[PDB]
């Protein structure tokens, strides 16, 4: 009886085996956009994909994960709150059943379709298992999506879902670029959280960036065909795999711009 997003084994009931759920720096939350406030002190983020060597798509039955090869210090993350460099490992996106939901962060309660998690690790800890164990191990880049016109740089992705239909199947994923998946604008709000699913370790700092990408109607329809049980289970469609938002308790959310 593991956690997952089902009827019975879902976010409500994560503390009883993580009890972190309950914690005080938990993720995601509400942006309450009229209280963020604007921190002059905050630098531009620092985005740097130009090296990313993506591997492998996995679909680990929560969602799918890109994965990149973090072995030498390529595509890296910095500057905005950021101390130090953190290095990209993989990303991944949570997502609805339906178009008016999927998005773990809600700004002024609206729900996105989805939302994408560049997820990397701060280097002075030397891999991502021993960053995981620091309050400043991670930052994950957020980045909402909405249902318009399609986003081509997605579309390689999209298209590489039929053969990771289930729970443990993976495919080759090689010379797939991050950027296309990147809005214009780097303008972003940044709090310190938690990862979003079990062990919910409080180890994130959180970039969220203010503007959705558009992926088209179609793209996100065939997000919705992945399954979380394995080959040979009955179907389980994976949708709505998100954390709803969680108590803000004693933090302040800032923004960069304005
Ligand atoms: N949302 S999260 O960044 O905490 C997260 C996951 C959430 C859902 C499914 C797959 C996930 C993979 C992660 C891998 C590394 C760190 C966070 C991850
Ligand atoms: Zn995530």
């Amino acid at each position: 009886h593991h956690w997952g997003y089902g009827k019975h084994n879902g976010p409500e009931h994560w503390h009883k085996d993580f009890p972190i759920a309950k914690g005080e720096r938990q993720s995601p939350v509400d942006i309450d956009t009229h209280t963020a406030k604007y921190d002059p002190s905050l630098k531009p983020l620092s985005v740097s994909y130009d090296q990313a060597t993506s591997l492998r798509i996995l679909n680990n039955g929560h969602a799918f994960n890109v994965e990149f090869d973090d072995s030498q210090d390529k595509a890296v993350l910095k500057g905005g709150p950021l101390d130090g460099t953190y290095r990209l490992i993989q990303f991944h996106f949570h997502w609805g059943s339906l178009d008016g939901q999927g998005s773990e962060h809600t700004v002024d309660k609206k729900k996105y379709a989805a939302e994408l998690h560049l997820v990397h690790w701060n280097t002075k800890y030397g891999d991502f298992g021993k960053a995981v164990q620091q309050p400043d191990g991670l930052a994950v880049l957020g980045i909402f999506l909405k249902v318009g016109s399609a986003k081509p740089g997605l579309q390689k992705v999209v298209d590489v879902l039929d053969s990771i239909k289930t729970k443990g199947k993976s495919a080759d994923f090689t010379n797939f670029d991050p950027r296309g998946l990147l809005p214009e604008s780097l303008d972003y709000w940044t709090y310190p959280g938690s990862l979003t699913t079990p062990p919910l370790l409080e180890c994130v700092t959180w970039i969220v960036l203010k503007e959705p990408i558009s992926v088209s109607s179609e793209q996100v329809l065939k997000f919705r065909k992945l399954n979380f049980n394995g080959e040979g289970e009955p179907e389980e469609l994976m949708v709505d795999n998100w954390r709803p938002a969680q108590p803000l308790k004693n933090r302040q959310i800032k923004a960069s711009f304005k």
